[PDB]
């Protein structure tokens, strides 16, 4: 089965990097490339699934067409202290009452982590809203980026 995931975060938070990481391309190969969607096979419990990622550009609000999905990937940049505030805002605005599972991903984990300019820490925010702990991620690797978050996203997408 095919599952859809909306990747949401500020400009230059690493959304495009997440999509290309699904395609198995590290940051090194990405920067030598001149879509807002990405799909690949993801295996959960030995079974073949398809995960379709949607790059959602930073905006004031999301339309009903942008909201519908099987799982939401809230991406913030650990080197950008204003990145998580957007994720929290979008969540409360569209997904807090949607019964759609959300996963907060701390992208660019290879960089130095700074204090986010939000009243609630990303860790506390996840605990407050029954969400999994913030998932560390980076596509700036020697080999292909880890597909751990994609297995987890697909797993959550299989919720009824
Ligand atoms: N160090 C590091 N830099 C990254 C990573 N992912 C993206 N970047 C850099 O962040 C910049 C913008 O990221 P981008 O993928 O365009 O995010 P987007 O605009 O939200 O889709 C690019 O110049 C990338 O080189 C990462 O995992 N590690
Ligand atoms: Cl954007």
């Amino acid at each position: 089965n095919v599952f859809r995931c909306n990747v949401i975060g500020v400009k230059n938070c690493g959304k495009s990097g997440v999509l290309q990481a699904l395609l198995g391309r590290n940051l090194m190969r990405q920067k030598k490339i001149r879509s807002y969607y990405a799909i690949n096979t993801v295996y959960v419990y030995g079974q073949e699934k398809y995960l379709l990622l949607h790059d959602i550009s930073e905006s004031e609000f999301l339309t009903e067409a942008e909201i519908i999905c099987d799982v939401v990937c809230l991406v913030y940049d650990v080197s950008n202290p204003k990145s998580f505030e957007y994720c929290a805002r979008i969540f409360k605005q569209h997904f807090m009452d949607s019964r759609i599972p959300c996963l907060i991903v701390a992208a660019k984990s290879d960089l130095h982590e700074v204090k986010q300019e939000y009243s609630i820490s990303p860790t506390d925010f996840c605990r407050k809203h029954k969400m999994p702990p913030p998932q560390a991620f980076t596509c700036n690797t020697a080999d292909a980026p880890s597909k751990d978050i994609f297995v987890k996203l697909t797993t959550m997408a299989m919720y009824p």
